[PDB]
This record gives structure tokens, C-alpha cells and sequence, in this order.
């Protein structure tokens, strides 16, 4: 299911990549949109899946269209079109200087301060969780760990019950990972279903909770809206439920099969501030795009007012132009160059959360459990789409070799 040609695209730029369904995911998913970067490739492409649209496969591209707000807009920000369409999420579906009042706001709620204060919980989850596990030699780490973790945390944050985790994980899946079982406007209609109960109930009854600051907020000097609210809120949950769950599965997949990045952590602990930056620039996983505001010449390329391009921020970190060995983790590199926290205005605001949560997964699972590998027979799969992630990650271990603390 490849879409035709539009006129304006020279054939020589085609390269038919599924975001969805990358070629050679058996690999890895970094590995399958790797292939992009390969010496066959232009570094403007074209693909007919997902009903055409261009990528920037190369880290300079990719940082350039994402300063370039007027060229390139955040309105439509999702591929394909029917859900960059119906994605109106705050700050993330607006561009400069409206987007800047909002997301001023959404720091307040996931900003520095916060995770400042929300540390010892995040130390706490973290080791009650590990400990829970130590004695089993098995889990499950996908469900057992990568996703309780970080979603607790944020329903703490939130001020929301756990016991809704798992109808609200199910919506953000089919947000990034579109199953087939509903498309992009009925998962967001869903999740907006439950969120404006509660927004009205925060505007009414205001608490203390990230979701009870948003309701309230001022934005332009004047109070926000509810409909507003709703779509910030909107947006908090996706990041919140769906980011950082991914993210720990591909570093824990890779520190199950390296016993000896293990160690390194392990014996010179000054280390895992700079081995978190490489494990982010590695198992990078987040892939939007933008949507071209009117014709425009980038890079020699034709570009055609209302042409979709995907900006895969995983890309720019394995790319050989910035990074020697890309595919290699190395916890000494002088230079980690990513942006797998996005590039421009709409830099992520939640980065200091998430760092704080993979720094504090490592340093207590390494404690605990320094030693782990992936169980015999079991096969690894990724899945690919707007936020990468792996499916299960069953790890096994001696208990004899753990240590309580
Ligand atoms: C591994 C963890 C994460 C990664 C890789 C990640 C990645 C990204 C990327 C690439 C963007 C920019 C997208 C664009 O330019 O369209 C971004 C935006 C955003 N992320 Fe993070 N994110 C992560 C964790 C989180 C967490 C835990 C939160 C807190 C809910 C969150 C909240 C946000 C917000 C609010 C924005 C929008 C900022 C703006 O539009 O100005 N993210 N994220
Ligand atoms: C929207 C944006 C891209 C992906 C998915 C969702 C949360 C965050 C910002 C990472």
C-alpha cells in the first residue's frame, strides 16, 4: 500500500520506509531505521507508505527543520496526516510565540522543581520495586518494572488513581502505536472522555497535583480554558505513560547482554550521569514530524506547502557525521551528540524527569542486581511507530548472586 507519486517528487528521491514496519525490525528497531543512513540513501527522502511523506535521515537536516518553525510547523506533527490532523495537544501542536506561554506553564508542572521534589518517591519506587523482584530471579522487566516505575510516579504526580493505568496505558499505545483496533481521533476522543471529569472537578476543588495546576493556570494574562486544560493534560499522559517505559526496556535489554558495561557502572559509579547520555543517544526512540507551511527549497528538495516530512530525533545520535561507531556504546565518548529530547522550541520538558528516572533504575538495579541476562529461548521484539518500544523482556538471574541493601 503505497501511495502515488505526487508530481513535484523526483523518483530518484523515493525510498519506501514504513515507520510502522521498518524492513529488518528482526534486528532492532535503531538498527531498521538505520538503514536510512546507509550510502544508498539521499538524505532528503521520499516514501509512499502512510500516504507519502519525506524524511530528513541526517542529524543536520533534522536540527535545521527543527529550528525553523515558519517553514516547518508543529501543527500537524504526526504521521499520517488523519493524526497529525486530529493531534491538537498542547504545546506540542503549536508553534512560536503562542506555543511559549503554554509551555511555560507545563513547566511549572514537570520542570526541575518538581522532580527535585518528587526524588525520594522516585528512590523509593525504585528499591521497593527492585527488592520485590531480587528474590524471584525472573521477571518479566517490560511489566514488572519498565512500567510500574514511571507510572506510578506520574500518577502521583497527577493526582490519578493507579487503578486506571491500564485503560489509560491501552489509549497511549494506539496514540504512538497504532494497532489497527482504533484510530487516532476515537483513542484521543477516549482519553478526552476521561480527563474532562476530572479537569472540571480540579477548576471546582483545586489540589495540589500537576493536573489541578494546569485547570488553574494563566496563560497571556488571563486564566486558561478548559478545553486547554484538556489538551496540555493530554499531552502530560502520553509523555508520562509512554516514554520513559520504552526507554528503560531498550537500555535493560542491552545491559542484560553486556556484562561488562554492567561492571563499568558497577566499579566507577562517577560514570552513569555520562552512561545515561550515550544509553539516550543509542536506544533514541521518538519519531514526529512537521508540516510545510508553504513551497519551500531545502536542501535542493522541492518542498510543497502541505507536504508531511518526518524529523526521526532517533536519528540524528546514529548518524556517522555525528557520531564515529554509532551502533557501539561506549560510556568514555568525548562527544554524545543526540536529540533524542528533540531539537528547537519544543525541546522536552520532561527530559529532567526521565534522566532522574533512568539514573535512579540503574544505580539500584545494579545494587541489587548486578548480575542478569536475557532468559534461554526467549526472542526480543521491538515495535516501531511515533514512540519505538520493546513487546517483553524476560531476564533471569541467580538470587545467590544478589545483593539486599
Ligand atoms: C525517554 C523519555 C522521553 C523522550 C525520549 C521524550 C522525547 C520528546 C521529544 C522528542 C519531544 C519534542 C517533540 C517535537 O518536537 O514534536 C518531547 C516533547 C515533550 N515532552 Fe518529552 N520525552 C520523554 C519523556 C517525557 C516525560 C516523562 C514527560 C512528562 C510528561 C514529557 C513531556 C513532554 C512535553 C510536555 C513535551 C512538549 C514541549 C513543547 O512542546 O514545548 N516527555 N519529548
Ligand atoms: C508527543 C511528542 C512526540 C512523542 C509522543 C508524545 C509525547 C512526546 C512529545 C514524545
Amino acid at each position: 500500500n503505497l501511495a502515488p507519486l505526487p508530481p513535484h517528487v523526483p523518483e530518484h528521491l523515493v525510498f519506501d520506509f514504513d515507520m510502522y514496519n521498518p524492513s529488518n525490525l528482526s534486528a532492532g528497531v535503531q538498527e531498521a531505521w538505520a538503514v536510512l543512513q546507509e550510502s544508498n540513501v539521499p538524505d532528503l527522502v521520499w516514501t509512499r507508505c502512510n500516504g507519502g511523506h519525506w524524511i530528513a535521515t541526517r542529524g543536520q537536516l533534522i536540527r535545521e527543520a527543527y529550528e525553523d518553525y515558519r517553514h516547518f510547523s508543529s501543527e500537524c506533527p504526526f504521521i499520517p496526516r488523519e493524526a497529525g490532523e486530529a493531534y491538537d495537544f498542547i504545546p506540542t501542536s503549536m508553534d512560536p510565540p503562542e506555543q511559549r506561554q503554554f509551555r511555560a506553564l507545563a513547566n511549572q508542572v514537570v520542570g526541575m522543581p518538581v522532580v527535585d521534589k518528587l526524588e525520594n518517591r522516585i528512590q523509593e519506587l525504585a528499591c521497593s520495586l527492585i527488592e520485590s523482584l531480587r528474590p524471584q530471579g525472573q521477571c518479566n522487566f517490560t511489566e514488572d518494572y519498565a512500567e510500574p516505575f514511571p507510572i506510578r510516579i506520574f500518577m502521583l504526580l497527577a493526582g490519578l488513581p493507579e487503578e486506571d493505568i491500564p485503560h489509560l496505558k491501552y489509549l497511549t499505545d494506539q496514540m504512538t502505536r497504532p494497532d489497527g483496533s482504533m484510530t487516532f481521533a476515537e483513542a484521543k476522543e477516549a482519553l478526552y472522555d476521561y480527563l474532562i471529569p476530572i479537569i472540571e472537578q480540579r477548576r471546582q476543588k483545586p489540589g495540589t497535583d500537576a493536573i489541578s495546576i494546569v485547570a488553574n493556570g494563566q496563560v497571556n494574562g488571563r486564566p486558561i480554558t478548559s478545553d486547554e486544560a484538556k489538551r496540555m493534560c493530554g499531552l502530560l499522559l502520553v509523555g508520562g505513560l509512554d516514554t520513559v517505559v520504552n526507554f528503560l526496556s531498550f537500555s535493560m535489554e542491552f545491559l542484560a547482554k553486556s556484562p561488562e558495561h554492567r561492571q563499568e557502572l558497577i566499579e566507577r559509579p562517577e560514570r552513569i550521569p555520562a552512561a545515561c547520555e550515550e544509553l539516550l543517544r543509542r536506544f533514541s526512540l521518538v519519531a514526529d514530524g512537521r508540516i510545510l507551511t508553504s513551497d519551500y527549497e531545502f536542501h535542493g528538495v522541492q518542498l510543497k506547502k502541505g507536504d508531511q516530512i518526518l524529523l526521526p530525533q532517533m536519528l540524528s545520535g546514529l548518524d556517522e557525521r555525528e557520531n564515529a561507531c554509532p551502533m557501539h556504546v561506549d560510556f568514555s565518548r568525548q562527544k554524545v551528540s543526540h536529540t533524542t529530547f528533540g531539537h528547537g522550541s519544543h525541546l522536552c520538558l520532561g527530559q529532567h524527569l526521565a534522566r532522574r528516572e533512568i539514573i535512579v533504575t540503574l544505580k539500584e538495579w545494579l545494587t541489587r542486581i548486578p548480575d542478569f541476562s536475557i532468559a534461554p529461548g526467549a526472542q526480543i521484539q521491538h515495535k516501531s511507530g511515533i514512540v519505538s518500544g520493546v513487546q517483553a523482556l524476560p531476564l533471569v538471574w541467580d538470587p545467590a548472586t544478589t545483593k539486599a541493601v
